[PDB]
């Protein structure tokens, strides 16, 4: 089947951790207790932001989840990154 855009992206909603396309940058400590050590001193992308779940999920992942440059992508948590200054 053709790939239609059943979806509709829209603009940071108020009550966000970060903003989409923002840089941040992902925390070498612990917060809550899981981590990445591959991504333990990285910085990549918001791919997808923590918004009001639907009952198909959005925008592509419940949580905020960064992207390395060549890397993978992993799941943290709003209060284990922070956004990058920069």
């Amino acid at each position: 089947m053709i790939q239609d855009p059943s979806l509709i992206i829209c603009h940071d909603v108020d009550g966000a951790p970060v903003r989409i396309g923002a840089k941040v940058k992902v925390v070498p400590h612990s917060e809550d207790g899981t981590i990445s050590q591959r991504f333990l001193g990285q910085t990549g992308i918001v791919v997808g932001l923590v918004f009001d779940d639907p009952a198909t999920q959005y925008p592509d992942d419940p949580l905020i989840q960064v992207l390395v440059e060549g890397l993978g992508e992993d799941l943290f948590f709003p209060e284990e990154l922070e956004l990058a200054p920069e």
